[PDB]
């Protein structure tokens, strides 16, 4: 109902400034519209940004921006390890802009998370005020913490165990940086530029290996392919009895995760906020996956381990080399 100076049609002529914006993000951040890095990096500061909150106040205003407002503040706590790198790309086009920072912080892992084949179309509210104080520390889970710290947490900002699963699809398109210092960069599925399930298939293959110089660093535990990284709380969730059953749900079910997380998402991206315009019109409708997910080559359902035996898993092929090396999300 409305069209804006640079052509595109719209339900909302607020809506119409965000074109140009999109175009900024798309050329200076992403590499042209790459699934890569920075795609990644806006995702996880979006993660980071609105789990600053809690329903019974005290731990910050949520999907507010205030980790980029704030960030001297922010990146120095030691959950925020490696939120700097993001920063300090996202602050110079922050500048191009008169989008408060939330409304930037949540656009950008829009966009960036559509550069991903698979991933669902997100939804994207505008029109956050600008966030008053930093986040104060320890709101951000870390990989060593319990299943039932983390579940906690989660709790304190108003979501369910199940809703915490879903959210860690974003893991299909991540990697680790700050584990393994000498090996930055190193995936968690074995196909980072895809938001399939892969990740979830490959958190339940046994785990025999460590990357990068092989030894044990903290929040990391037993992987099953070289080059990939296993977070010690992923393998947490995907063997424990509360989540194990959920864990599997998802795999070779792209339509499942892609509800799932479009909704857990849309509730993510809006904690802390109200009074808001819709937009989802201007997300670009990301590009599907060319295939259904397949066991990474030399791997079988004879290297799973089923913490639910509840439910028959998949059948899936299995590209046939030996078993293969990942290399690092490329910078
Ligand atoms: C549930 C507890 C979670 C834990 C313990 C956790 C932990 C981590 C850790 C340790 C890293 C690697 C940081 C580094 O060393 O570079 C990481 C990366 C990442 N996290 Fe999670 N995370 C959690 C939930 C989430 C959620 C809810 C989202 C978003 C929906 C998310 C999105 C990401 C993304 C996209 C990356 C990759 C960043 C990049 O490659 O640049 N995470 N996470
Ligand atoms: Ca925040
Ligand atoms: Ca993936
Ligand atoms: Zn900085
Ligand atoms: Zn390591």
């Amino acid at each position: 109902a409305v069209t804006c100076p640079t052509g595109q049609t719209t339900a909302n002529e607020a809506c119409c400034v965000l074109f140009p914006v999109i175009d900024l993000l798309q050329e200076e951040l992403f590499d042209g519209g790459e699934c890569g890095e920075e795609a990644h990096a806006a995702l996880r500061l979006a993660f980071h940004d609105a789990i600053g909150f809690s329903k019974n106040g005290g731990k910050g205003g949520g999907a507010d921006g205030s980790i980029l407002a704030f960030h001297q503040t922010e990146t120095t706590y030691a959950a925020n390890s490696g939120i700097e790198d993001i920063i300090t790309a996202q602050l110079p086009i922050f500048q191009k802009t008169n989008l408060t920072a939330g409304d930037f912080v949540h656009l950008a892992a829009a966009i960036g998370t559509g550069n991903c084949p698979g991933s669902p179309q997100l939804a994207y509210s505008f029109g956050r005020p600008p966030p008053v104080a930093p986040a104060p520390d320890g709101t951000v889970p870390e990989p060593t913490d319990s299943v039932t710290d983390i579940l906690a947490r989660f709790s304190e900002a108003g979501f369910v165990t199940a809703e915490v699963i879903w959210l860690l699809a974003s893991h299909s398109i991540a990697a680790a940086s700050k584990i393994d210092t000498s090996a930055p960069r190193t995936p968690f599925d074995s196909t980072p530029a895809l938001f399939d399930t892969q990740f979830y298939l490959e958190t339940i293959l046994n785990g025999t290996l460590l990357p990068g110089d092989g030894g044990a660093h903290t929040g990391e535990v037993l992987s099953p392919i070289a080059g990939e990284m296993r977070l010690q709380s992923d393998f947490a969730f995907a063997q424990d009895p509360r989540t194990a059953c959920l864990w599997q749900e998802p795999i070779n079910d792209q339509a499942f995760i892609q509800g799932k997380f479009f909704a857990a998402m849309k509730k993510l991206q809006v904690l802390g906020q109200t009074g808001l315009t819709d937009c989802s019109d201007v997300i670009p409708v990301p590009a599907s996956l060319p295939g259904p997910i397949t066991f990474p080559a030399g791997f079988s359902e004879a290297d799973v381990i089923s913490a639910c035996t509840a439910t028959p898993l998949p059948s899936l092929a299995t590209i046939a080399g030996p078993k293969p090396t990942i290399p690092p999300v490329p910078l």
